[PDB]
């Protein structure tokens, strides 16, 4: 997964955190950071309509989910795969998968289980990458997912 990885857990999370809690890591990266803060950026604008929209679906998803713990949270994948793999690729897909995961991690935060954001976010990264990487490549990666949504 390497750079791809990285740079898709390093925002995901990120995004997930302010999502729920404050805030900002003002923290370094750093790495690949042009890049990051772009997509950071563009996550937060784009993300913005996409969490109120879905404002239904995402309850009636929350709800089906049932997320209480820890042992909830690492059992999600396959009904992510499940939902997010067939069909047509594209940004605003992955926008919905990530929105819904911030959409779950303020839950979290609700239910005083601010613990479980983390491998919430590793987890969907994991998914996100498995599941589009070489759609993911050919894109340019977060480069452009920036120009798509400029
Ligand atoms: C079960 C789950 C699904 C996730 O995203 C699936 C893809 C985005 C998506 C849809 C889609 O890809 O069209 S429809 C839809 C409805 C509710 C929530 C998301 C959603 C994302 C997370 C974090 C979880 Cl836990």
């Amino acid at each position: 997964g390497d750079e791809l990885y990285r740079q898709s857990l390093e925002i995901i999370s990120r995004y997930l955190r302010e999502q729920a809690t404050g805030a900002k890591d003002t923290k370094p990266m750093g790495r690949s950071g042009a890049t990051s803060r772009k997509a950071l950026e563009t996550l937060r604008r784009v993300g913005d309509g996409v969490q109120r929209n879905h404002e239904t679906a995402f309850q009636g998803m929350l709800r089906k989910l049932d997320i209480k713990n820890e042992d909830d949270v690492k059992s999600l994948s396959r009904v992510m795969i499940h939902v997010f793999s067939d069909g047509v690729t594209n940004w605003g897909r992955i926008v919905t998968l990530i929105s819904f995961g911030a959409f779950v991690a303020k839950h979290l935060k609700t239910i005083n289980q601010e613990s479980c954001i983390e491998p919430l976010a590793e987890s969907i990264t994991d998914v996100l990458v498995r599941t589009k990487r070489d759609w993911l490549v050919k894109q340019r990666g977060w480069d452009g997912f920036v120009e798509f949504f400029h």
